[PDB]
């Protein structure tokens, strides 16, 4: 019950919200990639890895969102999902529209 209000909190106090571990190159490469968007303001970056129940916290991402690896990412607490999913999104121009109808960019 606690780690999942934990993480609940997280994805639901923040619009933007991104679980992370130490020294992963696709979470820095995901971070980058929304703070272009100028979105700091409304993120939240949790390094998970530096937690005592990481396992926990990954099984429970795993139950929202399919996959247990991070990055994982919330907007709105939509599921974006990782990486690769933002991506897809960004160069699709789904970010962007995603961005827009929460008034984050013009
Ligand atoms: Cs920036
Ligand atoms: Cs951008
Ligand atoms: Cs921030
Ligand atoms: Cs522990
Ligand atoms: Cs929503
Ligand atoms: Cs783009
Ligand atoms: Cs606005």
């Amino acid at each position: 019950e606690a780690v999942k209000k934990w993480v609940n909190k997280i994805i639901e106090e923040n619009i933007i919200a991104v679980f992370a571990k130490t020294e992963c190159p696709y979470c820095i490469k995901a971070i980058s990639i929304l703070k272009g968007y100028n979105l700091n303001s409304h993120m939240h970056v949790e390094n998970i890895e530096k937690n005592p129940d990481m396992a926990n916290i990954q099984a429970y991402l795993k139950e929202l969102t399919g996959k247990s690896s991070v990055p994982r990412i919330f907007i709105n607490k939509d599921v974006v999902g990782g990486c690769d999913d933002l991506v897809k999104e960004n160069d699709e121009g789904k970010l962007k529209e995603r961005l827009q109808k929460l008034g984050l960019v013009n």
